[PDB]
C-alpha cells in the first residue's frame, strides 16, 4: 500500500532543506525513500537519518562529478556564487549513467515506484524516469507565483531545459498552500503543467556555530517586552560587501531597538549592546518562533518568507536575487503584508530614515503584521488535518503508488 521513492535533492539550501522537510513527510506517511546525494552533501541527511530506521531510509552517495568551472571539492552552492549554477547543472547531469547502473543493477521488487527529484534536474532525471518507466514528479521551493512569472518567460535561459522538464513530469510539489496564490497555482496547473498535476504542501515545516544555540536563547528571554528585537539575516548565500555592511551597521545603531545579525568582518565597533551577533550558523527558526523578535529583515526569500510568516514577525523587504522580487511583487505590492525596506541587489538606503522605519516597526502593530498574521491562520489552516497542504500530502503519496 505504501510507495519506494528515489530523492533527489538538489545542492542548495533553498532546494535541499525543504526537499527534506519533504521527504520525512513522505515517510511519515508510510513511505521508504532512497536520498541521492554527493559525499559532502550527505552530512544534510543526518537528522533524517536519525529520525528513521535503515529499513525506511536509504542513502546512495555518488561521487561528484569533477567539473572545470567548479573549484576542487565543492559540491553544493552554498559556496560558489549564484551567477556559477549553469555549471553545478552540467556537472551534476553527469550523474546521470551511474544512477542509471546502480537502478539496473536492482532487483524489480526494489525499484522505486516514483522519483522525487529537483525540478532544476529534471532535464536529466525525467530521462532516467522515463528508461526505467518510474513515475518523475518535480520538487520547487518556490510559490507558484514564481514559477508563472518564470516559465511565461520568453528568454528563459538557460533555465529552459529544467522549465521544460518539469513542464514534462508526472506533476509538480511546491512549497506553498493554495488559499494565499490560487490564482497562480491554477495558472501553473493550467498553462505549465502537461499533466496539470500540482501538489501544494507549503509551509514545509522543518523538524527536530558562534553563539551556542542555548545561550541565545537566554538573550532573547532577557528581553521584554514581547516583539522587541529585529532579526537581520540573508544568510546563505548572499553575502554582503563592506561598503553596504557599514550603511546597516550605521542603520542598526541609530535605531536604538535590540537586534539580531547572523553572519573586518566589519562594522569596526560591534560594542552597543542591545543587539548580538553571531558569526556562522544562527538557529533562525528558534529565533523567529520567539517571543521577543518582531520583525525580519530579509532578503525576501520564499523560504523566509514563510519562516517569518510562521514565526509571526513583520517582513522587511531587501530583495536581491533569485525569485526575491517575485516574492516582492506578490508579499509587499499585490498582498500589501509586507514593507519594502530596501531597493536593489546593491542598494544602500540612508542608514538615518532607515533606521527610523525600521524602530516604527518596534510598534509593532503595523497593518503589514496584521495582513500577514491572516495570511498565517490560513497558512496554519493549510497544514493542520483537512487542509489544502495536507490533504496533498496524502494524495502524492497516494498517487506514487499508481
Ligand atoms: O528564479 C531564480 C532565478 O532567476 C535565478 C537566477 C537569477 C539570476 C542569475 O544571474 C542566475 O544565474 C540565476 O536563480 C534562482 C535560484 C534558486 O535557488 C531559485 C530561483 O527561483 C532562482
Amino acid at each position: 500500500k505504501k510507495p519506494h521513492v528515489l530523492v533527489i535533492p538538489f545542492p542548495q539550501s533553498g532546494h535541499m532543506v525543504p526537499h527534506l522537510d519533504l521527504t520525512h513527510q513522505i515517510l511519515l506517511r508510510g513511505a521508504t525513500v532512497t536520498v541521492l546525494v554527493t559525499p559532502k552533501n550527505s552530512s544534510y541527511l543526518d537528522a533524517l537519518r536519525s529520525l528513521h530506521s535503515p529499513e525506511h531510509f536509504k542513502t546512495l552517495i555518488l561521487p561528484f562529478p569533477s567539473h572545470p568551472c567548479i573549484p576542487s571539492g565543492v559540491e553544493s552552492l552554498q559556496q560558489l556564487p549564484l551567477e556559477a549554477i549553469v555549471h553545478m547543472f552540467d556537472a551534476l547531469s553527469r550523474l546521470h549513467d551511474p544512477l542509471v547502473d546502480f537502478l539496473s543493477r536492482q532487483p524489480p521488487s526494489d525499484l522505486p515506484d516514483a522519483i522525487l527529484g529537483s525540478s532544476f534536474l529534471s532535464p536529466w532525471i525525467n530521462k532516467v524516469a522515463d528508461a526505467f518507466s518510474i513515475k518523475s514528479i518535480s520538487f520547487l521551493p518556490i510559490n507558484a507565483h514564481s514559477i508563472s512569472v518564470m516559465w511565461a518567460q520568453e528568454d528563459r535561459s538557460f533555465f529552459n531545459d529544467l522549465e521544460t522538464a518539469t513542464t514534462e513530469s508526472y506533476g509538480l510539489v511546491i512549497n506553498s498552500f493554495y488559499d494565499l496564490e490560487p490564482e497562480f497555482v491554477e495558472t501553473v496547473k493550467t498553462r505549465f503543467l502537461n499533466h496539470h498535476r500540482i501538489w501544494t504542501v507549503g509551509p514545509l515545516l522543518p523538524f527536530k556555530s558562534s553563539i551556542p544555540p542555548a545561550k541565545v536563547s537566554a538573550w532573547l528571554d532577557s528581553c521584554p517586552e514581547d516583539n522587541s528585537v529585529v532579526y537581520v539575516g540573508f544568510g546563505s548565500q548572499i553575502r554582503l560587501t563592506a561598503e553596504q555592511t557599514a550603511a546597516l551597521a550605521a542603520a542598526l545603531e541609530k535605531s536604538s531597538v535590540r537586534f539580531i545579525w547572523a553572519v573586518p568582518a566589519g562594522f569596526e565597533e560591534r560594542v552597543k549592546e542591545k543587539g548580538l551577533v553571531i558569526r556562522g550558523w544562527a538557529p533562525q527558526t528558534m529565533i523567529l518562533e520567539h517571543r521577543a523578535v518582531g520583525s525580519y529583515l530579509t532578503h525576501l526569500g520564499w523560504g523566509s518568507v514563510l519562516e517569518g510568516m510562521v514565526g509571526g514577525v513583520m517582513l522587511l523587504a531587501w530583495p536581491m536575487q533569485a525569485d526575491h522580487f517575485f516574492n516582492t511583487t506578490l508579499i509587499v505590492d499585490k498582498l500589501r503584508a509586507a514593507v519594502r525596506v530596501g531597493e536593489n541587489r546593491d542598494s544602500v538606503p540612508d542608514s538615518d530614515k532607515l533606521a527610523r522605519i525600521l524602530a516604527e516597526s518596534a510598534r509593532e502593530d503595523l497593518p503589514e503584521r496584521v495582513t500577514l498574521m491572516k495570511l498565517r491562520e490560513k497558512a496554519m489552516e493549510a497544514i493542520k488535518e483537512g487542509g489544502s497542504s495536507y490533504k496533498n500530502l496524502d494524495e502524492l503519496v497516494a498517487e506514487m503508488c499508481l
